């Protein structure tokens, strides 16, 4: 928790399971990995002074997604972005220094409202932290907005995600 | 509203744009495909009396999303399992015979409550349309529930997608 930005290389060692260590939280490798950076991430402050994560993701028009969905209309899978939400979330649970291997385990609203072309430059990811719960399982409770170059897109409220050990089970 | 099942060639076929035409809905083709058969659809029955359909995906060890997703760790992201259920509902509006390009709008409460592992052999998925609006902008909203053979693992509230005869102010 000393350290409040990522580089896409720490992401990236993260995802093969070398940030945390093993049985702890991973992030997905390429290509569901939905994270450039992690710009500003803290335990304080937030919408609900429970932390936040403000990350980024570069676009550019060669990103897998956009060759399949759709053909002949390329826009950013709704549910990537939802993706990189959770990604953050179990960031955030494994950064604390919890055990266990993170599950998202839903949302309570989701709304898209707006869309990712190939020719924006930069979508970012603003997620405030509204509670973590260690009563049987370790779990985090968050909000979290998606805006693609200024303008926000996609909302979610609620979003959950969970560590789970090696003695707890889905 | 003919045809009441679809191959996996039908469903490649509506990812070209080549099922319902062109500047109608259209199905990601791979790896954004989720929905390997449609083995039923209709717009009578279901939970509300108004619709459902019935899919499948054939699940192996071999599919893409297992080996980064996570490394040591496969597992079916949450994401693309809700995904297929948006790409099920925008389905739905297309085979109605609506105009338009297909853009999922989000949902009300989603839950992961189970797994699919590369060791599973079939994830279905249940839709059940509850109302299709037609006011403004063409659209629907559903349940929806996946399943890995035979228990259920995700469930879906008010889904929601809708058609853009242009997307040009989403």
């Amino acid at each position: 928790t000393k350290q409040h930005a990522f580089t896409r290389e720490d992401l990236l060692r993260c995802s093969r399971g070398e940030l945390f260590g093993p049985g702890n939280a991973q992030l997905p490798a390429p290509n569901m990995l939905m994270i450039d950076r992690i710009v500003h991430i803290s335990d304080v402050g937030g919408k609900y002074g429970k932390g936040e994560l403000v990350a980024e993701l570069d676009i550019n028009p060669d990103l897998w997604f956009f060759a399949c969905h759709f053909e002949g209309d390329p826009v950013m899978p709704g549910c990537l972005g939802l993706d990189a939400m959770w990604q953050l979330v179990g960031f955030y649970l494994g950064w604390q220094g919890n055990p266990g291997r993170g599950r998202a385990l839903g949302s309570g609203e989701v709304k898209f409202f707006g869309q990712v072309l190939p020719t924006a430059k930069k979508v970012t990811y603003n997620i405030h932290i509204k509670r973590t719960i260690n009563r049987s399982l370790v779990l985090a409770i968050a909000d979290g907005t998606v805006s693609v170059d200024g303008r926000e897109i996609y909302s979610a409220e609620g979003l959950r995600v969970g560590l789970f050990t090696s003695t707890d089970s889905f």
